[PDB]
């Protein structure tokens, strides 16, 4: 069952980058190898890190301006969205990597870091 949500250019900006929850995000195309092959790393992502970070995709070849205005420039590209409370904003960093243990590790660090 997919732990994922297909984000559209509105639920992106309102839910992710409007929002007070972290994310991590899979910029992708469909007819794209790589993003196959990607995909179920993806999920399984977003399985280990449930309930501290939320996990969203976004389809580049659908909404082209939007992966523009996040600056991907390849697929697939993982961001991390985080919230800082106490500043009342969205942090955000591309991640780059294939591997979901590799990148839960990453973003586990970067949340416990200012």
């Amino acid at each position: 069952p997919q732990a994922s949500i297909d984000l559209t250019p509105q639920t992106f900006n309102e839910k992710v980058l409007q929002g007070k929850t972290h994310w991590v995000v899979d910029f992708y195309a469909p007819w794209c190898g790589p993003c196959q092959n990607f995909a179920p790393e993806f999920e399984l992502l977003a399985r280990m890190i449930k309930g501290k970070v939320r996990a969203g995709k976004v389809d580049c070849q659908a909404y082209p301006q939007t992966c523009q205005k996040a600056g991907i420039k390849a697929y697939p590209s993982v961001k991390l969205y985080q919230y800082e409370r106490a500043k009342k904003s969205i942090w955000e960093e591309q991640i780059n990597s294939r591997d979901a243990k590799t990148i839960a590790a990453l973003i586990y660090g970067k949340l416990e870091t200012l």
